[PDB]
């Protein structure tokens, strides 16, 4: 399916206005240095309601997981407190912010929105398995990936299905660019796939060689992040670049399940099987460090505000918030 011209327009809009903004300041007054980021150790942690927990994703202190038991929880960082479970009735594997709304994918192949624990839209798209969402930084698109080959984009404004797209390999996960206009999915056969947003075109496939785990574009406009399954290290491709050539860093990780690279592009965190870590890229000196290596295993890590924080949670739903002590 097509998108209309007044979200073609949107897109365009949107893609021009962010290219401005992270250019006009690119590290916002406040924000954490790399002694900070050093500094992080654990500052606060509980006991979620959802076990088998599958996903996180974090907005304004606010983190949503969701688990392979059907449960979704909401939990504030800065209260502490497990404010809502959402009982979804279906495997969780997918679990992202939309504003004040919660967007999950499940098992199942359903895609569902929820406002303050009430279904809010639903979209049966996907057979199998949703294994990725994700949110357009206009606010408006929403896409879905799954083991079905097919990428889907939705307009959370009117409720409805506007695209569907197809690629060669089962779907694992996926990515919008900063600035909207790339769309990225990871695939089971151990490629990125990066489409034109408003064409929904395959422009350019990266080559990773394992099934794309983790994604993760940087606000410099031009890498991006991706971990493949079985692997202990990250990859930084080049969109500048092509094929091959385009792996410009292998960063030494151990396991990745999860990324979040923070506003500035600087910090790199990581979760998996054996702890957490940041990778740090200092431009200045046009050089990555590891400044945090913690050995508490989890499955998905989110900045918080300003970076001065870090929400991750592990496999058996502890959410732990790393942070500056005392």
């Amino acid at each position: 399916e097509s998108l209309s011209e007044g979200l073609v327009e949107h897109v365009n809009e949107v893609q021009q206005q962010l290219m401005k903004t992270r250019k006009k300041r690119p590290i916002p007054q406040g924000w954490a240095t790399a002694d900070d980021v050093a500094a992080l150790q654990q500052v606060a942690y509980t006991d979620l309601n959802v076990t088998q927990a599958s996903s996180l994703d974090l907005e304004n202190e606010c983190a949503a997981v969701g688990g392979l038991d059907g449960k979704l929880d909401i939990y504030s960082v800065v209260a502490n407190k497990v404010e809502r479970t959402l009982d979804i009735g279906e495997p969780v594997t997918a679990t992202e912010w939309t504003g004040t709304k919660v967007v999950i994918g499940t098992a199942k192949g359903w895609v569902k929105v929820y406002d303050a624990g009430r279904e809010s839209a639903t979209f049966q798209t996907h057979a199998g398995p949703v294994t990725g969402l994700a949110v357009h930084p206009g606010g408006r698109i929403l896409a879905s990936v799954g083991v079905d080959k097919s990428f889907v984009f939705y307009d959370l404004e009117t409720g409805e299905r506007v695209a569907r797209g197809y690629a060669d390999a089962a779907l694992t996960t996926c990515a919008f660019h900063p600035d909207g206009n790339l769309f990225a999915a990871g695939t089971q056969t151990g490629h990125i796939l990066v489409f034109h947003t408003t064409t929904l075109e395959q422009a350019e496939s990266f080559p990773l060689g394992t099934p794309i785990q983790a994604l993760a574009f940087s606000e410099n406009g031009f890498w991006f992040a991706a971990t493949g399954k079985g692997t202990s290290s990250v990859t930084i491709f080049d969109l500048r670049k092509s094929g091959a050539a385009a792996a410009v860093k292998e960063l030494q990780t151990g396991e990745v399940l999860s990324i979040s690279w923070d506003y500035t592009g600087q910090y790199l965190a990581t979760g998996g099987g054996t702890g957490v870590t940041v990778q740090m890229y200092t431009k200045a000196t046009k050089s990555w460090s590891e400044p945090v290596r913690l050995g508490m295993p989890v499955v998905g890590v989110k900045w918080g505000g300003e970076a001065k924080r870090l929400v991750v949670v592990s496999r058996e739903g502890v959410v732990s918030v790393l942070g500056k002590k005392e």
